[PDB]
């Protein structure tokens, strides 16, 4: 009687819910991907900056020690801080992003096609 | 003797409405975490970009002073690396954070009021 | 007819328990990914702050050496530079949201539907 109408309702609601969860999972995956990419770029930008900063300080302290050695001849050593141990680590969540997209596609096999 | 089926329907509906509730909470927490990650990633991107610009300014000022000192020293008796190309990109996932918060609210329309 | 109804109820319960299972796995993977992001964002933020401090130290030492060279050259015959110590990288705290996700992942077990025969 009404039991059948209730079963149709549950199934429809449940299939609606899953559809929305699928969309939510795929958006989560997207958001975690864009974070992964930008976090890693920013890590690499920092690590490139560090290497080029070490290079610049190496060149500066060389020139300064020359100038001080020339002032010695005309009239103790300049040692700048080492900033090459500083490193930005990268993040690897590609496994979790894949898993989210997998479950998003897998949830199609969780839908209800009731017996007419 | 259709009592078992109606009590099963009531169980399914309660369990479902419970589950969706928990998911709605999980979706909101996700959206929150992505929002805080977006804010901090973007602040840290800017901090790096502000550093890089004021570092190019400083090295400019140094190389100027060094060239003046080397000319002075010749009369009594350098070019260093550019890092302005180093730039931290920013992230835009406010679209995906929206879509999570939308689906969290929209799941209220997936809930079940059983008929009787 | 009441056979079809019962078999439909079984189907609904098995699909539902299926779906929830997959979602639990998805919530755990989300929590993982936010955890690894939080750790790496925070390590990067500290690396930048440690770089800023050591850089301000190096520029202090350079401008000191340059001012001495300029005073020597004036005796044979302060001009300083930009402050960066102000620059600071914030840290992120989402351990509350990660905890909640794993909480909800476990709590969904109480939403499942049991062997009724
Ligand atoms: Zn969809
Ligand atoms: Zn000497
Ligand atoms: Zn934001
Ligand atoms: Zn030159």
């Amino acid at each position: 009687n009404v039991l059948y109408e209730n079963q149709k309702l549950i199934a429809n609601q449940f299939n609606s819910a899953i559809g929305k969860i699928q969309d939510s999972l795929s958006s989560t995956a997207s958001a975690l991907g864009k974070l992964q990419d930008v976090v890693n770029q920013n890590a690499q930008a920092l690590n490139t900056l560090v290497k080029q900063l070490s290079s610049n300080f190496g060149a500066i302290s060389s020139v300064l020690n020359d100038i001080l050695s020339r002032l010695d001849k005309v009239e103790p050593d300049v040692d700048l801080g080492d900033i090459s141990g500083i490193n930005a680590s990268v993040v690897n969540i590609q496994k979790e992003i894949d898993r989210l997209n997998e479950v998003a596609k897998n949830l199609n096999e969780s839908l209800i096609d009731l017996q007419e």
